[PDB]
């Protein structure tokens, strides 16, 4: 039987080279993921998986709080940090199982959504059953003790190798200095026109008046840039602006704040320029970002109760998520939700990720790389299997008992 | 016969999945395009088609004016705006026919001819866009067609510019709320950007006698191409020995018809301090909804002024700097190149030039539609790609054109449905 | 025989279309490369080749100086400048031979290796050090006699690569005769993210003229246009301080290739966020030799100051260095190094090669150059995959002692 | 296979449907021929009911300068089936639309057509403009764009289910009455369509007196009807004000916005304070009163106070629901699907010519039964499977519901050879 197909459908058996046309000298590796997550007091929670992520980021766990909000717990990664040993990567296959081990203890709903985290319209335990219309991309009310298996299915082949966000040789006065070469090919770009002759008007107030000009859903796991410019016009004298950008997490928490304008004084009758020159590095992102908002504070230094403060603005920003549109980098997303699990129980996660990799300079001295086994009918066979996906029942989310049966039905044929 | 081949060569029969290695779960759709364009007073005009555009923009119509300049009429799109229902797209196949359908009351004689050609570059790269000059835009005999009767019509057939192309983000709206009711937020076509680099000045010396109101110059003008969002960055550094000088700088994006599509202030009353590097950064983002017609050039204007100046004293400065124009997803094959031009002349004024076609796509639904639209990997068809490669390699022998006199394309369709 | 395989393994026989799925109407061309390089007084040197470069840049020659440093000699290009006639390109195959052709008044050996990273990533570039840059026995060759020479053969780093924009000039007019405008290689950018400071504390006693520091230095790679964006934010309690900041791009030989002012007499206001944006664009025509590092200099000054006056500030910030089209396979990696030593001073090291391309003509040439999809050859790709997978068994090298490569050619014909 | 021939080429005549609805019947073809006149905008719309089980083929509307459509006339079959038959089933049908003339002053060609088959009924379309129609369906074989009017378009009726029952034709029944204008028919009834509307749920109405009463429209809803329907239900009115009286009328509006039928549902109905005032409807709208397809219904209420004076108050609260039953409305083909043929830029005064054939399975009325033999119909073992095979390969075969006539003609040849 075809190694690649075996690897694709049964990732835990090991890696195999993707039988496409991306002929690069590489090496094959398997990285395990093991976590024992703790259940909060509502007995409900959510694990967000990035099934196709080309690297060490596997997912994020959130617990549902009594007030109905989610709260970030932690990231789910591979056993080792790939960027420390390799510079390029391609995902070959992956599978993870989620089940309670601190065992009749609750149920799981799981779905594979074709967009990115912030694009979900409903993330409730029952709402997720509608995120996709594909019957083989959703699974409902599986007992937590039996568990669910997430299987990564392709979102395109002939994908390029991805830079891993590996550190680069650098020295600096600051011991907290960080330098990396980031995943960049195939950037995702968001364009936000925040104002088109927007008129702001308000009575003076010591300390100024704050407004949130806009708030938009965006997705980011790794480095991103925010560029652009706002132009302000005013008839009033003595106004000064303070502007700040906030990147918010899925749990509503602020993840990043950046000053864009500080005591920026406005001159009457002229175009007042407010540029954006922001770069958010990966190490600063502590949990997935799902929204961005801009705050503007208007103030009049020598003002007094009664003066009117006003200005008009026009402008657009561009948010670039480096490598964001690389299939698997932000989309798709597989959600595994659980409810009614006894508080304090352990939700156990166990999986394998298989990659095609290019070693970093030091490791390259000892790691041989090759083009990889020629297998003439491997791709055709894969295309045949995936086109017959519904007839064969190949799911992205499975009740583990069924996936196990599926594995037998495959090895004994 | 191989459904993909049938869709490729006869787009109006419907869509089919591209038999390459880009295995994504998707859905297949057909969008029609129907337009009844009006002929201006010169009886001449030009339709610019973007045969490989991965989305709803099919082309643009320009009428030729008596003064010899073109004038933008309107964009030609698909029946519905794909970005409103889908987030990702790939072009499978497309064909459009152009022919006259009317004669205003009074004209007894039908008149008019069409010249059409497929140019492997983007709009602003054409060296000649006159009715007869187009015939030389390419050397490939199967990518040009001349003097076809307007009443018979021409058929534009989209031929591949590479397979295994990735899905493209459609410029779909994202969830957002704002104080401004005119606020707009989208996720744009970005993979494979096109980048233009312009060194506007390398120690350029500017010198001129003061003048109330300032002195204006146009530092440079360059041809670039943009249909959707783009950004402009970089910087100009100014040096001066004169005191009291201030600069005003503006960027202009010009359309194919010479008109200004977009203007952006880059510098406003920016004072220049002597014996210091004066910095003028560019931080411009031009969203898609602001581009009303294809952009074919960019130019930079600088206004030098001396507030407390009088007739007689000299104004001057030296500058150095570069800008980078990034067209988001601009180099995605089909996004800007290639271009198919259909020119017509001698058509009775007031007649109707009718456009009708179909576009076929592989699409990924937006979140709301994904709740009701099933997506799949798509029929396995073992020899479809080989057959496609064989047909295209024999393109000249088989006579598969990108532009056809419609009668011939119709004959070609029959000769195809018989042999298969 | 399958044309493509013949072209791939024996580039000097001419071009052939790559049998992948990138179906573009194109034309095929061969560009030769010929150089007679002069050996310096140490008798030692280094030629850096970009085997997969999609265009006219073939390599760079450096001589080793008595003091142990390298010194840039010149670039190695194709006979004609492709961007002047074509706008898009893909590399089909390439091979170059390096051998001594002169005696002034035998001498010397060559070590060569193909490294899977880019120039600045090499950990050791000495004649002997190179032998360990890779672990692949077929990507290194040692102590070949210079008179016999070495042959560098370009092997694929992925197929189904897109066409690359060539950096061709665009129509433009300007007041400055020195004005330059091009459309650059851009798809698949490489991005470096550098966090230069995270509340970095700076402090020093005044000094007429200012105190200079080099905040950081990092290795990066660039051959063609790149851009630098981002921002530094400065805080200070002292009054009257002003900053000057400069970016330097350094070449492989340690020399300064490019310098850009980022801040000039930028005064710092107390108790506020002082913004220092980066808006640099470095055009290809300004890069005279490969860039291997970037550093930032900051000069702090207090105009009206006197001994005892203390100058201090804290800073935070990140920059993003974007190398346009830098991650396109072949544009920066891999690199093939050919080092020679003990060659008589004043000798001629002769370089001779052929580069084969798929090209799309510029507008003017398109009027007379016919383009086509290219020969259908059903099993060409499979055969290529088979050959590359049996690379080790067949002994297909990226660097060869020329005599062996010649025997290999016969054994093939 | 005769059935297939009839289904794909209706003009060749009728054939029995090879399903399981074994009834003794007779087979007939009824032609449709119309010469429609183009209005001053040069634009118009013909609405076809491709699957209608009877003589109603369609309706023609012209587009007016103000942007609204104006009803011209119904398109029927040569003869009125209900006059000779009592039951019916549609076998197959096709119609062509093309211009056949030129108002003097124009000499070559003028006009284009957009056509589409929508799977809903008329009022359910979201956009009926010339260009908007192109999106009514996502099926490429159910739409056709910018066909030259001189060449024409062909509408081909494709099935919306088989094993459909026979439909009563709305035939007259023996009846005598004192009124010469009396009418009695047995209507299409099987498979009614039903709309349920809640017009008010404690709605508060409040207004100042006014001579003649104060009028309001409680609700307005899109519904579809071509033949008889009934409207039943009840409104309940509560009030604290004494002396109030209500007048309530139901309006059935046509596709062109005009009122087609009105029925009083309350006349001078006085409201008693502190009690539930009931207002029951029992409206039966017979087919002959419906002059053009109905696309909406609205409820008008006039509140008055006979002995009131300026400054007097009028208020009440209301609750109510109604059921609109379209007899036989959900019978497949009766209301849905619909095929729209839109034309524009046609010279004013030109003639848009319609020509088609409808094939039916029929059961004669009592008088005709005396002379018309009926039978079960040819046994054709594989006709149904062949039909199912052709329809499943619809996209591969290119079998359209709307065609540029030249292509349909080519399609006919390619079939008569194979
Ligand atoms: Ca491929
Ligand atoms: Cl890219």
């Amino acid at each position: 039987i075809v190694p690649f197909i075996r690897s694709l459908l049964m990732p835990t058996t090991g890696p195999a080279s993707i039988p496409d046309d991306t002929l690069e000298k590489h090496t094959l590796r398997s990285e395990t993921s093991t976590y024992n997550l703790t259940v909060g007091d509502t007995g409900s929670g959510l694990i967000v998986f990035f099934p196709g992520f080309p690297g060490s980021i596997v997912g994020a766990h959130y617990t549902l709080q009594s007030n109905g909000n989610y709260k970030f717990d932690q990231m789910l990664l591979t056993a080792q940090n790939l960027p420390a040993s390799y510079n390029y990567c391609r995902l070959v296959s992956r599978s993870l199982t989620v089940r309670s081990s601190t065992l009749l203890n609750g149920t799981i709903n799981a779905v594979t959504f074709q967009g990115s985290l912030s694009e979900l319209t409903d993330v409730s335990y029952n709402g997720l059953m509608s995120a996709t219309a594909n019957i083989n991309d959703k699974i409902g009310n599986v007992l937590v003790g039996e568990g669910v298996t997430v299987l990564s299915l392709p979102t395109s082949y002939d994908l390029g190798y991805v830079r891993l966000g590996d550190p680069i040789p650098a020295i600096g006065l600051d011991p907290k200095m960080v330098a990396t070469c980031d995943s960049s090919d195939r950037p995702r770009v968001y364009t936000i026109t925040a104002a088109d002759d927007y008129q702001f008007s308000s009575q003076y107030q010591s300390g100024g008046v704050t407004i949130t000009l806009f708030s938009a859903n965006i997705d980011a796991i790794t480095s991103l840039s925010i560029g652009g410019e706002l132009v302000f016009h005013t008839s009033v004298h003595g106004l000064a602006l303070d502007a700040t950008i906030y990147l918010i997490g899925f749990d509503g928490t602020t993840v990043i704040t950046r000053a864009v304008a500080s005591d920026n004084g406005l001159t009457t009758g002229i175009d007042n320029l407010m540029p954006f020159n922001l770069v958010i590095p990966t190490n600063e992102i502590t949990q997935p970002i799902t929204s961005i908002k801009l705050e503007i504070v208007t103030s009049k230094s020598g003002g007094q109760a009664g003066d009117q403060m006003s200005w008009s603005a026009s402008g657009s920003l561009a948010v670039t998520i480096h490598g964001g549109n690389y299939p698997g980098a932000l989309r798709p997303v597989t959600l595994v939700a659980y409810e009614r699990v006894a508080t304090g129980s352990v939700v156990t996660v166990a999986g394998v990720s298989n990659f095609e990799l290019i070693p970093n300079p030091e490791l390259a001295k000892n790691l041989v790389t090759e083009y990889g086994r020629f297998d003439p009918g491997a791709m055709n066979y894969t295309k045949l299997i995936l086109s017959e996906r519904e007839r064969l029942g190949i799911k992205t989310v499975w009740p583990t008992r069924e996936y196990t049966d599926f594995r037998e039905y495959f090895m004994e044929v």
